[PDB]
């Protein structure tokens, strides 16, 4: 039936015409028309009068920023911040990412959040931070995610001298996490320890999917210290595997392989990786660890990971007496976080602390790029 | 928390709700229609939104009810903003009457709100006295209302083919009285009761149609040939519909309207002067009870029959008969039962476009029609 086919489209949570997206369309239409200049048009003024009471009722019922208490700012980004929040009714703690609609439109970057929201909402993977809710108001997009109290791998590296047994565990967990992202047809493009978070048990999850891109049928897609040579000079999955080599080097050596005083010096060192990569003589690194770093830090054509993840899995570096690839996330992590409460943000450094869209004379549609963002798990 | 999500889901499930799924799909369709113009697509916000919703909106347009699902058999009615066609649904092969309303003419002639009560009365009355609406759909040019076809025609047609005896006039007046009481009970005043809007079903029984003038009454009960004097001298009560019933009973029995004149102004002058202009011709075959009932309706609003409710009308001596009771009249044999040769026989009906300009900026011509779609 045509009515059955149409009702199936609205029930689908991945559908652009689900009830949440249809409510976004109505909310956005009201937001973009409720201006004194536009209200001079009888069509616009009468429509706003008809939908005024129901839209105000809907606004009070739907999820909003006022349903959460902001505890602390635990992160900052180009377009907003990440807050540690507590839901006022349920008393449950989450991490909430905010994205400024004004900054996203002004800096012509207003489409990256679709894949970010979808990866977190629909991955169903223990390696990806879960999104519970996605909602919005006139100024921001909000993403309510699981809070990772263990902090990131930048914080871990600065508080510990990482032994090779630990480095082996974290690299293996990054490998499985990137294999999960790659299996969903995506390339991360920003693999760095700042985006590798640890949960309450010390296990890894990836976060910040703002650079993720869906790869085409060929498996292709059209940060200075972690950027690969091919992006500096049309990239595939092995672009993410470069960053894993840089990460394993930073963990074992204590410094980045292509560190330099200037940004141009660092770029020059990455282009010259065939001669600029060298392990310090004091370095306490095994032959297998140097071999694995070197297999990742090569030109894209011969790089480890180009032919999937099976070649990475069988590398001799990963041989150990604690875990297997099928059970690594259910074994004891090297560092188990010592938390004093559900809002303990001691594994996060303190963050140091406004503009709106101009009132329009004619219809501009600033809310239109955000229709369909709302999602409730 | 979950109470908020329950309250919100109840609002969308409600078929009377302005935010039901049909209304939410109208909002998306209208937004796409009002933005898909080359001039507006210069704006990146508009162009990118239309690119995102292009495939899904085309899919929705093919699945949703459209004029192409019906075969037009004949035009059986005409009106200010459109026409009523006798149509056949292509898939089910079922016959309906479909009223069309031009969005362009309704906007141009600043009359774009009357259809809300009309659609609601027909969709939700659940009364044998009101024409039933099955579907309400719309495209870029028209609003459509798919209703049950009344093959018996209207009472204008009945009056021109028959010399109506008083026993028949009693039956049709009693059915109009019950039909009006049903509308009054729903909190509405018709304001245009006339035999053109009184239709007969396949069995010869009455149903009212054309609810374009209906208005919801306040807590106080307040809001040419058939209009009351108080309506002409312009707040109206339900007794302005009872005036129309007196005019109808007079036309049925006498053969002419009580305030007929060659011109519209002549008719208006006669209605204002009803105290002296109303007179029964000496050759009119009418009883004393029939004249008394017509006179009780054709008075000033203050003393008019039906002002204090329908009970006073029901107990009038004119309605005394040995054929029906008020509780069963619609289940007794009608005076004239239609003889139809097929499901598209329209023998009881006499035989019977400017578009919006392409805009340079957002005008929102589809906005007044959001929420019209309804599927029974
Ligand atoms: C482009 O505009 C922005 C705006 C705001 C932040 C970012 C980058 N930062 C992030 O995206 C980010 C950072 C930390 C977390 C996170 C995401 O989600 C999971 C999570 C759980 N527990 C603790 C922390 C996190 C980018
Ligand atoms: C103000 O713009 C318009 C536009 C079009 C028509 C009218 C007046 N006409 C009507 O509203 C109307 C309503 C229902 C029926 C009808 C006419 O005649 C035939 C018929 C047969 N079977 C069932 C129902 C009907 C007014
Ligand atoms: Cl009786």
């Amino acid at each position: 039936s045509r009515q059955r086919k149409l009702e199936a489209l609205i029930r689908d949570p991945r559908s652009p015409i689900n009830v949440e997206s249809l409510l976004d369309g109505l909310n956005s239409l009201v937001l973009d028309l409720d201006f004194p200049a536009l209200r001079k048009n009888k069509n616009i003024d009468n429509f706003l009068n008809r939908y005024e009471k129901i839209v105000k009722k809907i606004r009070g019922l739907q999820m909003k920023a006022e349903d959460y208490d902001v505890v602390k700012v635990i992160g900052r980004g180009a377009f907003g911040e990440v807050q540690l929040v507590r839901h006022k009714a349920s008393q449950k703690v989450y991490a909430m990412k905010l994205l400024s609609k004004f900054e996203m439109i002004k800096r012509s970057d207003s489409a990256f959040f679709w894949e970010e929201r979808d990866i977190m909402a629909f991955a169903n993977s223990p390696w990806v931070v879960q999104l519970f809710y996605a909602f919005q108001d006139d100024r921001y997009l909000y993403m309510v995610m699981e809070y990772m109290p263990g902090g990131d791998l930048v914080n871990l590296m600065s508080n510990y001298d990482v032994p090779e047994k630990w480095a082996k565990f974290y690299t293996a967990e990054v490998v499985l996490a990137l294999d999960a992202i790659h299996s969903m047809g995506l390339i991360h493009r920003d693999v760095k320890p700042d985006n590798m978070l640890l949960d309450k048990h010390g296990h890894l999850k990836l976060a910040d999917f703002g650079t993720c891109m869906k790869m085409d049928e060929t498996g292709m897609v059209h940060t200075p210290d972690y950027i690969s040579p091919e992006v500096l000079k049309f990239y595939g999955r092995e672009c993410d595997w470069w960053s894993v080599g840089v990460f394993l080097y930073e963990m074992l050596v204590g410094d980045t392989p292509f560190y330099a005083d200037s940004l141009v010096g660092t770029y020059s060192k990455i282009m010259d990786h065939k001669n600029s990569l060298c392990f310090p003589e004091d370095a306490e690194i095994s032959k297998h660890a140097k071999n694995l770093i070197c297999a990742f830090l090569t030109d894209r054509e011969v790089r480890l990971g180009r032919n999937g993840v099976e070649e990475i899995r069988q590398h001799p570096f990963f041989k150990n007496d604690q875990w297997h690839w099928d059970n690594i996330r259910e074994t004891a992590a090297p560092v188990v976080p010592e938390l004093s409460s559900d809002i303990d943000s001691s594994n996060f450094d303190d963050i140091e602390d406004v503009e709106t869209f101009p009132i329009p004379k004619a219809f501009v549609g600033n809310q239109l790029p955000f229709i369909g963002f709302t999602y409730y798990r």
